[PDB]
């Protein structure tokens, strides 16, 4: 049905809970944000699921993605982190989410909080894009665009602007349910 359609044609109950539970809900914690796009960082070359299921390795790897200690981690953590088990073992990929938390840090000392700053790229309100078939689906537009340009400038690494537009949808700033689709989020 249309659950199918929307979720990537999953039966695997993991992806099928991110599917009603995380993706395309709108999210307003600071710290979930940057975990859910420090994750988001680490999928090129590699399938999302396969993502979606190194999460708790990362969770362990990262300190639970707490910005102030991400921040901290030093060229010894990530030696370290190159033989952790079930992360993805890309140096460049993993020194990206230390770049982005530091990064992080530095959007909320200008602007008090993560979140904030994110939410005001959609005018502080989820922006449905009202897809009917998976076929409507783009991969990236201008607000994604200029997103991973403005984060580029604080530090962040491995976000381009189809990157973070896949976190939007994620997050929930974008809605890219179907419309029929059992799990799609109500809108005001
Ligand atoms: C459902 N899905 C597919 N591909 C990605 N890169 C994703 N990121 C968050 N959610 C995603
Ligand atoms: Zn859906």
């Amino acid at each position: 049905g249309a659950m199918n359609e929307c979720a990537f044609g999953t039966k695997d109950p993991v992806y099928l809970n991110f599917h009603d539970h995380v993706w395309g809900q709108p999210l307003y914690d600071s710290k979930a944000l940057f975990k859910l796009l420090a994750l988001e960082s680490q999928h090129a070359g590699l399938s999302w699921l396969t993502i979606l299921k190194k999460k708790e390795a990362y969770e362990e790897a990262f300190y639970d993605f707490e910005p102030e200690k991400v921040a901290q981690m030093t060229a010894q953590d990530i030696d370290r982190l190159m033989t952790f088990p079930n992360i993805v073992h890309h140096r460049k990929k993993l020194e990206a989410i230390v770049n982005q938390a530091q990064g992080y840090l530095k959007i909320e000392q200008a602007y008090g909080s993560f979140s904030k700053f994110l939410w005001s790229y959609v005018n502080g309100k989820p922006k449905d894009l009202q897809y009917e078939h998976a076929s409507d689906r783009i991969t990236v537009d201008d607000t994604a665009t200029q997103l991973s340009k403005d984060l580029k400038q604080y530090g962040f690494k491995f976000l381009g602007p189809v990157t973070v537009f896949s976190f939007l949808e994620a997050a929930g700033l974008y809605d890219a349910h179907l419309k029929d689709c059992p799990s799609k989020p109500k809108h005001n």
